[PDB]
């Protein structure tokens, strides 16, 4: 058969359209008004570079590609009119990139579903919105009382009665969503609500081994990690933390290596000195890894000539050791940025369609 | 219809060619003059690979793309060649970037309209650039009595005789554009004549509540921002600041998490010893803070091995929350300075014919 | 001859094809079935545009591109069905940049092939994996035993009977690998194998001159690089560092022109002062240098405004002398992230097909 | 006029070919051995997408592009095989940023060219190099006695007598090219030359106004400078710094905004204390400018909270307004780097035929 896209001549066997017998150019009937009887060919008033990649998704049987010159409006359209379905239309979608949006799970009541899209999701209505400026100033009084808490004027009970007000809030915040879920499985997987429980379970030992009375303290301040809800940037920090294991290993793996490396040539050039500030290896542990990241304290310093010949080595080693696996960081979270603030909403405007 | 574009066929319906019945190809008495009786069709001896794009423009309903091969000296010739009209001419504009300069506010005079032109426009003739000279002088001699002003040999009156030289300077400079603009609701708005006016409001008050005359001695700095006027490079800053909002609240944000996170870790790691420096939580913000950003002060510092590892781990997390979002900062500012030195020199030669 | 790519027309000579009298539209036996004797033409149903980079495989006589829109999984297939061999498809390898897995040395017998896939080859088998995890811990105790031997509460023996648990055990892996290699030439060029050794070389001295009692313990903080061995990410690090030998010798130079040009300008400006700290040239060049890394030490410190003007302009100029040959090594450590870890896992994946 | 480029059918004008009646096309004599007359066309058996851009050349008169997928190698040989000539040669070349080399200054004399072979010209001949092993050793050892000659254990006469054996064979490698050049105008623009007679001008007033003393000695130092003839790398340092003149402005002027703009800041908020370190605005500015810079010196702290509150937004602008024209600079430094590598070395091996 040949297809004439405006003026480009597209010529392959009929037994290659036929491999999909429900679009446009592989059913008789629906192609068969855009004949032209005089040439014997089919006639398309279309985009012409557009076609180049219609025709290929026959021919290889199933792949779909995207030429660089068609922006992503046109091509979404060419894929709309030739009718190529919606198994064609989703192989497009994560081609780009852009993965469609997952179902909600959906609980199946009419107290339950009203609930649910009065906590869970805070954009949609107004208790909707009333609950989220109140849940921002009620994890930012309880993180602030933990600071003045620790204050030395009061250490060195009040401030008890204002601490309960914030935690059965957040008591309050919880047992809202303890029986508001469309699932409890799927509710012990997600990490938005694993770490809200384990702000109540250090508070209950409270009221009912000194270093386990340490140990709890520590996990006060896990209350940080509850404003990464309703903040729109954490989940762009918290996505390029968590796609990036291997590489942040090597971050702090590359500067170990310059550690020991380091520490051991500033030991033995200033080993002959009584005078020398550094004792050890250990000892020299702590000024091995203020070089290297150029902050610099001052508590331990070289004085001789063979020992200010390793530091002015190290700081200038100390930047090419971690410098180096930073910049696939930095470009992940560019990807998290772009993928969400311009990522989806220029893709489900015209990938929906 | 066929059209020959030196060798390459393109071939279109005659009522995609009449949806715009002004241009070249839309009139039949205009393009009557390319056609070759005897092969049928319309022979232009154009480049090949932009016509791509014209024809997409009639197809598609009006939209200008621009074939990325094809550069924009050429590109350029095609639409005023085809006689597309200044319609399509400026929609080709704002798909380049290149917006077209704003219409100046005539005041409609002959003493306004001169007056207009002698200061706000500064380049165009000699009294013009007189003032620019003297515009440069007025604020650096202000800034720099300002300083002299708080050196203390003369403060732990001639200082007075020497400043009033400068303010009724930067009073004659805003006097003679008073009265000397088009409009007067459009002075209020422009941050160029806002922050003009706020140093003579600081200074009215002083020749006719000690924090009142603290606060004021504050705002006699703001003198440096009247050097945005006459510099080409601070627009290039006050554009990437000013388009950047979301991004600068995200880069104090992540260190904040940052900031408490930390001085937890090395508050109660060194807890348990007398001669720690670290009292409490905010006394430990500076040094959370003079870590993080890789400054260090010395002021406090960590002694055993529990407070050394989290300082260690503090100054390398406190370069990946800081330089993660720093570098989308760094190309806004790259497209201000390529929009401003050859954005407009390069378009605008070229948009304009 | 005339070749039909599925709508578009090649046409060459019939000489031009015969320049390769083994592929397919070089042998007149094997094109004969693509004939099409109603148009005198040869058709394919192939892909249209990766034949513009087959027929000037024929026209250029040997050489291989890759035109940029067609991906590699595609163009591999078409070198692939029309027959080009492996001589053409080996060229293709190297154009892409990925180079082919090297034969690995057969000693030919099979008490010593097994040997070799038992110990240098830990990702085969059992026992193959069961050194690897002791081949990090015999590692990491000799290391850490070198930093505790040098603890100055036991130097200010059992633990000569710890160490030697270590080293036995390093010439455990040592002297099971002397034997077992094909060669022995090859043996003493491959630098994981070089060093390995010299950790015997300084420890079998000290069971059987001060300057080179203390030369030795140098030598003993060596054994962090086996670590390279078992390691993947190291030799990312390895080859960036050997591949960067011209610049990295202009980061070290062009902070030495910054050394002597800065040290003798804070020298001039404070040489008319009795309370500068700053002796001499040699005195101040660790003033120089820790103020162009941006450490700052403050054992030396200009007092004067003449001395303040230097130091201000020597770190601004500092980041400007050690930040501009760094890019192109965070490139290169880039390339042989990206072609160790996705290289050749898209590449031979469809290269050796 | 229909030309057949292997398929691809050109068709033009037979005026558009005559343009230029020296070439291939435009010569009826030339072009007669490839005509076809059962077609009525020229057959060139050549790379398709190349002749896109011969055909422009003819259209708008003189221009030369290139398409972005042939590489240089394949679209010079079109150039050569058309016979566009060398004007059309050299109108590719500076397209392609590769400016040829200028011809070298000859002074018509065989005593005259042998010695400007014999020391401009190091690369070339044996004693060519002979002095270049010794024109590094010249230097080295005069910054080095400048620099031991500043040493106070002598200074607190034969360090003369050695410093003389540096200095007259400063002498000898100047006196052999006072002589020995093309010209003496352009000997006095040539700043490699201009800086050479400025080291010995400062050494005859010494062997026959304190300040005037001191200041002899600074140029002194400027002998470092002669190290950019024989170097290669700082003549890429030399053209980034002398090809980012408002780029470098812009650098110093963005902080002395964060200069005067924070040193006010840290002042009112520390007014009020008595034990505060700043007594006055050029007092703190050299905490102002090691803040931003991210060094710190710890000479001059805030105390209260009120001035922590503005040094910790001194450091986080700080970067931001020192890091934001560095890329800039950074990218041209790899513009020179990349056409002194392999720029010349890749174009005048294909530029040139």
């Amino acid at each position: 058969v040949v297809i004439n896209i405006s003026g480009l001549r597209f010529e392959t066997q009929l037994k290659t359209l036929c491999q999909f017998p429900e679009t446009l150019l592989g059913d008789p009937k629906r192609r068969m008004r855009y004949f032209d009887p005089l040439r014997n060919e089919y006639f398309f008033d279309r985009n012409r570079p557009s076609f180049d990649a219609i025709l290929y998704y026959y021919q290889s049987g199933g792949r779909i590609r995207r030429p660089v010159n068609v922006p992503i409006d046109i091509f979404s359209e060419e894929i709309r009119f030739y009718q190529l379905g919606e198994e064609a239309m989703e192989k497009f979608r994560e081609d780009e990139g852009f993965l469609r949006e997952e179902e909600r799970p959906l609980p199946r009541r009419d107290f339950q579903r009203q609930v649910w899209l009065l906590f869970e999701y805070p954009e949609s209505s107004g208790p909707a919105r009333g609950i989220a400026i109140v849940s921002v100033l009620v994890i930012l009084i309880s993180i602030v009382i933990f600071c003045l808490e620790t204050l030395p004027e009061f250490r060195d009970d009040p401030f008890f009665v204002v601490e309960t007000l914030c935690i059965i809030w957040f008591s309050f915040e919880l047992l809202v969503r303890f029986f508001a879920c469309p699932s409890k499985a799927t509710f012990s997987r997600n990490i938005m609500n694993l770490i809200d429980i384990v702000a109540i379970i250090p508070y209950f030992i409270t009221l009912g081994s000194l270093a386990i009375l340490r140990v709890i303290r520590l996990v006060r301040v896990f209350r940080i990690f509850k404003l990464s809800r309703h903040s729109k940037g954490l989940q762009i920090l918290g996505q390029t933390l968590k796609a990036s294991m291997r590489e942040l290993g090597l971050l702090i793996f590359f500067l170990f290596i310059g550690v020991i490396l380091f520490s051991s040539a500033v030991y033995f050039a200033e080993a002959d000195d009584p005078t020398s500030g550094f004792s050890s290896i250990p000892d020299a542990f702590w000024w091995a890894v203020v070089t290297m990241t150029t902050v610099g304290y001052g508590d331990m310093n070289p004085v001789t000539i063979g020992g200010k010949i390793v530091g002015s080595l190290c700081a200038i080693a100390g930047v090419l050791t971690i410098a180096l696996p930073v910049p696939v960081i930095v470009s992940n979270f560019n990807y998290f940025y772009h993928r969400e603030t311009e990522g989806e909403e220029q893709s489900q405007y015209m990938h929906v369609g």
